[PDB]
């Protein structure tokens, strides 16, 4: 029926109605560090947050999205390997029924207990619809978290959960900085991919940052509590929404350190 994550309509069934699952692009991937090229022609990333409005948070079925308002240059990716401005429209999570796996990528077949997309299309075109139409339309900047110490900037995304448990519902979500879920350092891998989720469309740059966040144990449980389903319906736990790792074909990983 609809696509998911489970046995019957989970990842490896996805390709009987999106034909592009199996396609030369597809996301994710596993990071070989030992074979990512060092290109030191690469530029350092620009991240400018400061001015970022969120709107809403909401259960999507699939995870939950922090939207942001993107009619303007409020919030924006540039640099690194990117040619143009990218607008943050929404970032959400993937993450595991257990702290051993979670994450998209791994790093040398390393999964982490989650990794966190703050998804961002570039501008040239116009409208996020439009942008996902081209090779370089969009810009996800993934970052992996570990299970450790409470990351206190991600307090308010855990407390307002609860009003959004299941499928559908949304809640307000205003003056949230995103700035407070990034890492210390902003060294990355970066190659050519795909959305992770149908319609996975190949129009993606990928950046993703080495250094993960640290999140602690009773932070990731509370993500563990929100539903696939919709209310009143039988529950199903939103837990393991995660695609496995995809053949890297023709593609070189780049690696903006050494
Ligand atoms: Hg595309
Ligand atoms: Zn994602």
């Amino acid at each position: 029926h609809h696509w998911g994550y489970g046995k019957h309509n989970g990842p490896e069934h996805w390709h009987k109605d999106f034909p592009i699952a199996k396609g030369e692009r597809q996301s994710p991937v596993d990071i070989d560090t030992h074979t990512a090229k060092y290109d030191p022609s690469l530029k350092p990333l620009s991240v400018s947050y400061d001015q970022a409005t969120s709107l809403r948070i909401l259960n999507n079925g699939h995870a939950f999205n922090v939207e942001f308002d993107d009619s303007q240059d409020k919030a924006v990716l540039k640099g690194g390997p990117l040619d143009g401005t990218y607008r943050l429209i929404q970032f959400h999570f993937h993450w595991g029924s257990l702290d051993g796996q979670g994450s998209e990528h791994t790093v040398d077949k390393k999964k982490y207990a989650a990794e966190l997309h703050l998804v961002h299309w570039n501008t040239k075109y116009g409208d996020f619809g439009k942008a996902v139409q081209q090779p370089d339309g969009l810009a996800v900047l993934g970052i992996f978290l570990k299970v450790g110490s409470a990351k206190p900037g991600l307090q308010k995304v855990v407390d307002v959960l609860d009003s959004i448990k299941t499928k559908g519902k949304s809640a307000d979500f205003t003056n949230f900085d995103p700035r407070g879920l990034l890492p210390e350092s902003l060294d990355y891998w970066t190659y050519p991919g795909s959305l992770t989720t149908p319609p996975l469309l190949e129009c993606v740059t990928w950046i993703v940052l080495k250094e993960p966040i640290s999140v602690s144990s009773e932070q990731v449980l509370k993500f563990r509590k929100l539903n696939f389903n919709g209310e009143g319906e039988p529950e199903e736990l939103m837990v393991d929404n995660w695609r496995p790792a995809q053949p890297l074909k023709n593609r070189q990983i780049k690696a903006s350190f050494k």
